């Protein structure tokens, strides 16, 4: 899967870039009081473009890890967080939660790294592990918690941006896991890869529909 991991990287370079000039260029067609999510969004997949052309090159050199895709995450995952919460906050709730959500995001990238840079399976993995999964339900279940004072087709926009991160962010910490019941270390970098373009660009995609809703 050496062939096919590397190819991957390609993919979700213009992917990430696809997704990043979709979200530029649609953004006029939102009220201004409503492109702040559209605009980190395209910033997201930006990063992740730039992470995506870095990873490549380090592929080609022979010197890549698993390692090298956290400074993706804690750059983006934050923001992702950020520009759902743009669209669903304001004033004094807004501030404090992308300050809560974002430490907690924080803290869940780089316990992960933590456990990522140890040997599968040992304590340090262990650890690591432990603390990002309770940090990523607590963030799940806010999350959740979120969309309680929504109504109409905002509701239904939202429930879109809820599901996509509640269901397609499950195969990080599976990813993470599989290689300690398993041979799941070629697999989950494809798995990763193709993920990542779904989650960023899909969210961003998701982002700019509710701000349609907003503005309509
Ligand atoms: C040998 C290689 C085989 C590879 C085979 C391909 C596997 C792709 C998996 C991706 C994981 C993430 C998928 C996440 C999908 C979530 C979709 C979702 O929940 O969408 C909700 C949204 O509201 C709708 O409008
Ligand atoms: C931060 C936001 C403000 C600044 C925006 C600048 C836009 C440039 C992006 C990188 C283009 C070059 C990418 C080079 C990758 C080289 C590599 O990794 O190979
Ligand atoms: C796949 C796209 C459709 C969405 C699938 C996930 C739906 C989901 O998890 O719904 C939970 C529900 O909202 C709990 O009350
Ligand atoms: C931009 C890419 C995204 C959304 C990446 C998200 C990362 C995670 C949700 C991963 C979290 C982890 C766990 C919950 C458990 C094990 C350690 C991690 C970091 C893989
Ligand atoms: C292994 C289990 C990791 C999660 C345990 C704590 C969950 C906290 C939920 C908030
Ligand atoms: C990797 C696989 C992650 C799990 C995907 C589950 C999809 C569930 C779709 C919605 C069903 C109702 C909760």
């Amino acid at each position: 899967m050496e062939e096919l991991t590397y190819r991957l990287f390609m993919v979700a370079t213009v992917g990430m870039l696809a997704g990043t000039v979709f979200l530029l260029a649609s953004s006029r067609e939102v009220k201004p009081e409503h492109r702040r999510g559209v605009y980190i969004s395209a910033l997201v997949c930006g990063i992740a473009w730039y992470h995506y052309q870095k990873m490549g090159a380090s592929w080609e050199s022979g010197s890549y890890d698993t390692g090298l895709r956290y400074v993706d995450w804690v750059l983006t995952v934050p923001l992702m967080f950020v520009e759902v919460l743009a669209v669903t906050r304001k004033g004094a709730a807004y501030n404090e939660a992308v300050r809560n959500w974002g430490i907690a995001a924080t803290v869940m990238i780089g316990a992960g790294y933590y456990g990522e840079t140890s040997a599968a399976g040992s304590n340090e993995y262990w650890t690591g592990f432990v603390i990002a999964m309770a940090t990523y339900v607590w963030l799940m279940r806010n999350l959740q918690a979120e969309g309680e004072g929504l109504k109409g087709d905002q509701a239904v926009a939202f429930e879109n941006i809820k599901n996509l991160i509640l269901v397609g962010w499950i195969i990080y910490p599976l990813g993470y896991i599989a290689p300690v019941v398993g041979d799941f270390d070629a697999i989950r970098e494809v798995l990763y890869t193709i993920a990542d373009i779904i989650n960023k660009v899909g969210l961003g995609v998701l982002v700019l529909q509710m701000a349609r809703v907003q503005s309509g």
